[PDB]
């Protein structure tokens, strides 16, 4: 739960992003396989990226970094009353990604790491703050539906 101060903070960090989704959902990306290389296992289609150069050099890549992101920015324009965008995440994600709730803590954090690195002295401690509650209220909506689910 977040306080309209709270989501203000959430949506004025969120307009970097869309000044360049592309880029920042490349980074995203490249920072949760790079960090947690077992998350890459999950794509079929970016498995035989090897290195980070292939990955940086990869269109395909960031054209799902771009897909991620702007459903995840359409989430966080809701303030929370998201249900009907996040349902739909949340079964594809335990019945055919078949993610585990864990990865969704990785590319949360991964997330902040980003903005920090694009936006050093930016992006201040208030504005993590924020960030991080609505990332953990995403991955909490999430994992509500993966116990319904049973999925492990
Ligand atoms: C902020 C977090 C995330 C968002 C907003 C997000 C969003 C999306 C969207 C919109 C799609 C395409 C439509 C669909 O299949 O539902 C997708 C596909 C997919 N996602 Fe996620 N996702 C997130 C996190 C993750 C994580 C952490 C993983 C794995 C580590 C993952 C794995 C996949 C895979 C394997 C696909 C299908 C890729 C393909 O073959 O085209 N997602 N995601």
């Amino acid at each position: 739960g977040l306080s309209d101060g709270e989501w203000q903070q959430v949506l004025n960090v969120w307009g970097k992003v869309e000044a360049d989704i592309a880029g920042h959902g490349q980074e995203v990306l490249i920072r949760l396989f790079t960090g947690h290389p077992e998350t890459l296992e999950k794509f079929d289609k970016f498995k035989h990226l090897k290195t980070e150069a292939e990955m940086k050099a990869s269109e395909d890549l960031k054209k799902h970094g771009t897909v991620v992101l702007t459903a995840l920015g359409g989430i966080l324009k809701k303030k929370g009353h998201h249900e009907a965008e996040l349902k739909p995440l949340a079964q594809s994600h335990a019945t055919k990604h078949k993610i585990p709730i864990k990865y969704l803590e990785f590319i949360s954090d991964a997330i902040i790491h980003v903005l920090h690195s694009k936006h050093p002295g930016d992006f201040g401690a208030d504005a993590q703050g924020a960030m991080t509650k609505a990332l953990e209220l995403f991955r909490n909506d999430i994992a509500a539906k993966y116990k319904e689910l049973g999925f492990q």
